[PDB]
């Protein structure tokens, strides 16, 4: 198992047709998982499954600029389950990050950070056993 939190360098940032794949298993009684696509200290795309926000499960997505979180985008469709293996695929498209979980489309997140080639790290954190994190150009 990879050590969490895990940093995956994205050399030269991201670009349309880059596909990032995260394989792992949610811990029992998980609280949160997070993917942070970072541009330096900024977070271009934060993808944050929350397993117990007021006894509901929700995915919170956002951007952090100059240390300030912006307007959250919330998705109530929640494909993760404590104790179970998952696959997250993040496909960079011209206008958005497109996320599928377990081969089913989940959400899109419009690019707020415009300098895609400066989004050069992916941080993976939270209540998972992390099996692998990789990228490929499709
Ligand atoms: C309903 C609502 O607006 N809740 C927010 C809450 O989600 C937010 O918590 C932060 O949210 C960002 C994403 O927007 C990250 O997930 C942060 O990790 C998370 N910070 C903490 C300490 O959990 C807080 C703080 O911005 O403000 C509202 O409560
Ligand atoms: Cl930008």
């Amino acid at each position: 198992m990879l050590i969490v939190p895990y940093n995956l360098p994205l050399p030269g940032g991201v670009v349309p047709r880059m596909l990032i794949t995260i394989l792992g298993t949610v811990k029992p009684n998980a609280n949160r998982i997070a993917l942070d696509f970072q541009r330096g200290n900024d977070v271009a795309f934060h993808f944050n499954p929350r397993f117990n926000e007021n006894n509901r499960r929700v995915i919170v997505c956002n951007t952090k600029l100059d240390n300030n979180w912006g307007r959250e985008e919330r998705q109530s469709v929640f494909p993760f389950e404590s104790g179970k293996p998952f696959k997250i695929q993040v496909l960079v498209e011209p206008d958005h990050f497109k996320v599928a979980v377990n081969d089913a489309h989940l959400l899109q997140y419009n690019h707020r950070v415009k300098k895609l080639n400066e989004i050069s790290k992916l941080g993976i954190s939270g209540d998972i056993d992390l099996t692998s994190a990789s990228y490929t150009m499709i």
